[PDB]
């Protein structure tokens, strides 16, 4: 308890956010965190000319992370359903599923192994882990004997874990508000007190794989469909072209009257070049509208043919509803909280996450819309006396948010609280 | 199974659509054959008298010095004369091609006697052109199962060419490009071989005598000409490839007395290029790469020469595309996160390749790699930046060298699948 | 006591014993049974007795008469003597190599030697079944040649036990003689030297022939004769024959012999007896002619030659036989160059290889004390080749085979023997048996 | 007609210079008279009225014994006592000889009657010689014209005397050495006559009576040696052949008492040889052979001899060419491809070589044919070696034998004609 120096946690706090497709993780030290991609590769569906030419200690292990390593074999797997295991699929990872939990393990082991012991007065890590706010009570369970396992291949000291949206308050030095996480499997709006207000929740079928989704189907009616069938080329599409609109009406026909200013070009390789054509130039609108409102006659059309998936999900307690747009999700969290509260948290709307990282292209602020403002004129016509006094911002770099906010939360939590199942916050050493 | 044995007694055998390349792996170069049988069905009795009783026995004999002793009386050369991998396949309903091939794959393990007295069978891979279908496999598969009952050979396996390039290459992604014969096939690879990727060309050495062919009776050597054999020892000696056809065209009509030239066919017969045709030689070499200029059209327009297309069972011969678009062909219908690393590789392999530069012409004649490097600089300048572009050291024989390497790597607790396309089986 | 073997006739102990040989050369028949040491020679001629006075008609035996011809080399000798003119009734049915088919005369002498032939060798065993006849004919002899040679052996059927015919061209006779399987033939006869390269078979678009053969050695030897003021001698085609196989010499260069024997003249001088009563002498001052007896054979572009064509004594030129144009002039050297382009390049390496001379033509030898100047048969072709293409003379062994008459009908009887008899004739495959 | 009749019915008659043989072929030998007729051109009243008026009303009379009876008491011998083929031939002017010639004809066929009654006339060969020109073959077949319509004769025919030789001794190639009194003519025989081979020499019999007529002049008989009779009576006893007359006469002049002799010309006188001239003995005999030497060019020299040239018909007759070199010039005369053997055979006929040795002589003297072999040894010994030369079985016989043989084998159908020269004539 001389490990409790401040000046040993200013060096030594680990954090790692287990985000639903990206874990983000390194020291306190760090100026951003390290990035890898939660999914994992099982190696025991590869054909034995592909075996033969893998380090052995590798095959033994039987499960490939690390996205340098995975993008080697990716190419050569028979069955990517079986072997590319995404263990956060949604936020959560059903617990009797001992592929995920191998993953996630695994995770957290390439994650320390980024990171060397070198002083010979380091101790220990202080890992602060940020796990989804949809995370039932197992997760939590399993995450800390994940950590305990890996005690013995690396000097951990004291392990922690917090909810995301916390991290993101945290992280803003946001007291009283609205937190908005997107995620690529699901946006969750929290209201903050000065912790999380679990009572408020309401979290959302739908984030940056919906807007994937739809980049993909309209690749296939452009004529693509040789390129759309393979997902990294889709994402890649999805974050060079697609805009939000102001509003999905006015800037449709605007696209329509003048296509050629909406047209573009994208550089996938030297030998692939992906056009948007005059006569495609609409949707654009249509990949960043998703995520933010799915209820559109053009969307509905894409559901009615089996290509195009909005609906809900159940993980334990929570409902996550499909359809239910941003606006309406902010104003049914802060209608779940207290009446005398209602006034202060509302001031305050922060939105966090790579899901609402859209940028606007230089001479088009007219039909194209930023996040916050896609956010507020949603809130004008929803709740227009709720708007008014709002003030709605976007964080900084919205995919380390949540990192930031677990090393400070894992420098400040005091060591001499212990974790409490019941309480649901402390320490844990092994 | 001891690893002191397999670095012994592992036998590579290549069937190219020309050249069979054979021997262990204990050897410096593999031997070599040409893929063809002679039948002597339709021999007079008065050459078929003069033939050992035990060899006529078998109707066939294989080989290039016994199929040169008995070729010269030989009534109809096209009958009796079967080159079994014409371009790269076998049809399965060819009784004859199949003799051939297995009558090779004997010749092949005859080379070799059982010397040690521990020896106790073979370990044997084949490496079949990447066109070669489910039947082919197993057809070879069969002829050495039978010929087991004749030769100890303890386990087989058989793979695709391109990739043994790869091995013996020892990359892991990239772009073989093998020209042969019959056709140049570009195949990318992985880790194993990109099925998706592979494009075909019907183009290859033949063509390329082709055009030396019809050439060699301009200039009025229609004799010559006739013969197969000569036209193959010219397109050798004479042909060149240009940096740039028509540029290298001007370049030798303004000083024909540098590209004229004469080859020594036999002691008594020797053929000249004269100085009006000295600009033809750069026709020779540039067919290969590039069919698509006036001066070959005239040719196909007449009846007497032929670029077409191919389909053998799934794959399309493309006969008129260039091999600067082929690799960007190839490169398309591969994954697109990994065309980055597969095209920073390509391998050039086979014969129709091993062109090189006659000292004092590096003007205007351009070896394989670079008339590869500058046929990409015009068709994508953003890819030729990226891409690094070698021809092997030994064009034919780097086919073999891998399959030495591959059927020693292999673990023989693996057996093969007709799912799984991989694995070894044992007669 | 066995039955005879109903199988006998096939039996190698069978045809080890009467397979039969005959070449019919254009100016000698060689014959016999494989038994033989070497074959019994006979002319090919035939002496027709028609035009005779009745003081040698009547001691004459009847039923020679009643022929009204005879072959036969002592038998012709007899009578020949006393026939009144030797132009009409002397017929050489082969007079360069085939005989036409509209000569009614030729084909009657042919048979009567097919005859004559067989006649000589006659039916001693019990289990003779009849003979295994094999045939050479020269390389020019065309189809109907083939047709009338085997009508004339069928129709002697009903004369002789003759079981199968077979007739095989003479340069592949000479090739099967020598066991050489690839080579370049040349044939040198009377009327014709012809060069055939031989693969496993003849190779037909390969052969050359020359116009020119034994029979322009004699021509030469003739005028050179009535130069030296022998010419009631020069007249008699017997003696011109003797003289030339004497006399003649092969140059290694015709013109540095021909120096050679002008300032040391004694050194070449010759004497020939011709008969109890006659002697030639090649004089002093014509004694370098010698030369150009051989070396016409070879070379009849001289200018000492081209004299005796220039008067109208002597005639080199070009014949058609059929298909093929006997080339008067081109040289041996020369006329193999041209064999060889007509041959197929991946071979033209081995067929070169061996060079055979067969035929009497060749059968030139150097008279010891002579080599300086004088040259036998091969070392004149092979100064030839170096001459003519030098890449060529290094890579190829030429020599004459031992009895250049005698090696055609050996390869006969090996090819006869050899042949099964299971295998019949066909018009097309130009190769088999017929039975009569 | 019939084969059986010409074994009885064929009639021979050799003309000879100096002896008609003549007689049917049933004969063992012929019957002979002398070629000469007595003309009794005229005697006296005493003499005329004493002789049958029968036999002076012809004014001629043939046959020895004849000839005899009147000769005694006829005027002038020289004149009347006519040779008609005195020298082969009888001039055509000649109206005597010819007369004497049809009287043998007649006294030759009056010797044999007509016995048979199935007798249909003779069948009669003529051998006449070989320089018997045109005019003497027509007159001879006139002469049997005539003397048709005396005697029954129904076919005549005429051949050359050394074919009939020939015939008779069965020689198919042969040289035939005719040795006649006024000249000897060397034929060589292929199958029949060589026309352009014949050499004929001015020589013979009439030489060696010159020589003997010339030595009895100088041994002083002069009375007896102009007496012809006489000097032949001499000439037949005493006459020797030297092996060579250098060597032969050194014998006789060193050993004269050896070489002396004596002869009876009739009851009444007797002649005798004198030891100074019995060397000469040997001239007589060598003249016929070679007369070529100084001892004989003596008598030459002074106008006692003549050995001089002469031509019958388109013959020359060699007066000085040795019998040697007459052998050699007819072999040269002929084919080279049958000079072989056609000199393989020297067969000597006639009265000129009928020479003996006088036992115990045997050393300087030498018969006919020795002489012939020692003289073609000098002059071509390559000849020698090769020939063999004999005299015939009768030396007078021999010509009859062959015509008879002749007229028997000649068929009768076969008509005489004056290009051809041969077959028979009908009157
Ligand atoms: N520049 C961008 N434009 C649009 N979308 C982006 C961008 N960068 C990231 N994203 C999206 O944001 C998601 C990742 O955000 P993150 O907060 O890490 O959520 P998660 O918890 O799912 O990893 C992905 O679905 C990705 O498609
Ligand atoms: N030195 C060379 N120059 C040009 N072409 C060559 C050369 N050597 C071989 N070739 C060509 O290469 C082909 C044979 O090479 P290989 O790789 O064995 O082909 P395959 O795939 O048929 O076995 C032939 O068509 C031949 O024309
Ligand atoms: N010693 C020799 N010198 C030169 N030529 C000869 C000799 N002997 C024979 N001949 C020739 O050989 C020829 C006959 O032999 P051959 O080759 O069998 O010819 P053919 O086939 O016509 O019978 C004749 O032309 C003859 O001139
Ligand atoms: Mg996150």
């Amino acid at each position: 308890m001389g490990v409790i120096s401040d000046a040993y946690r200013l060096k030594y706090t680990f954090g790692v956010d287990f985000g639903t497709s990206y874990v983000k993780y390194g020291p306190i030290t760090l100026n951003e965190p390290k990035m890898v991609q939660t999914r994992g590769l099982f190696l025991r569906d590869l054909p034995e000319s592909v075996k033969m030419r893998i380090p052995p200690d590798v095959l033994a292990r039987g499960l490939v992370v690390g996205d340098e390593e995975v993008r080697k074999y990716l190419s050569s797997v028979r069955d990517v359903q079986r072997n590319l295991k995404y263990p956060l699929k949604d936020g959560v990872a059903r617990r009797d599923d001992e592929e995920a939990w191998r993953v996630l393990k695994e995770l957290a082991r390439y994650t320390l192994a980024q990171f060397p012991v070198s002083d010979p007065e380091f101790a220990g890590w202080l890992v602060a882990v940020a796990l989804s706010a949809l995370a039932p009570d197992y997760m939590y369970k399993a995450i800390f004997d994940i950590y305990d396992e890996l005690a013995s291949e690396f000097k951990i000291y004291a392990v922690t874990i917090l909810p995301q949206p916390l991290a993101v308050a945290i992280a803003e030095n946001a007291v009283n508000c609205v937190i908005v996480e997107g995620g690529h499997g699901n946006i969750q709006v929290a209201p903050i007190s000065f912790a999380l207000i679990r009572e408020g929740l309401v979290a959302l079928n739908r984030g940056g794989a919906e807007a994937n989704a739809i980049t993909r189907e309209i690749l296939k009616d452009i004529g693509y469909s040789d390129i759309a069938r393979e997902e990294y080329a889709v994402e890649v599409v999805k974050r060079a072209v697609g805009l939000v609109p102001r509003r999905l009406k006015e800037a449709i026909r605007a696209a329509k009257s003048d296509p050629d200013r909406f047209v573009t070009k994208v550089r996938l390789s030297p030998v692939v070049e992906v056009e948007i054509p005059r006569e495609y130039a609409w949707t654009r609108f249509l990949i960043g509208e998703i995520v933010f409102d799915p209820n559109h006659e053009e969307i509905k059309s894409y559901i009615e043919q089996s290509r195009l998936r909005i609906e809900n999900a159940v993980i334990g307690d929570v409902t996550l509803y499909g359809e239910m747009d941003v606006a309406s999700a902010i104003i049914t969290s802060l209608r779940n909280v207290s009446v005398e509260i209602q006034e202060r948290v509302a001031s305050q709307i922060i939105l966090s996450g790579g899901a609402f990282s859209w940028r606007v292209p230089p001479g088009m602020e007219d039909v194209a819309a930023d996040s916050v403002t896609r956010v507020k004129i949603a809130l004008e016509e929803k709740s227009p006396a709720l708007a008014s006094k709002v003030e709605v911002r976007l964080v900084s770099e919205p995919q380390y948010s949540v990192w930031r906010g677990a090393v400070i939360y894992g420098y400040a939590l005091p060591l001499s609280l212990e974790w409490s199942d019941t309480t649901r916050e402390g320490w844990r050493f092994p």
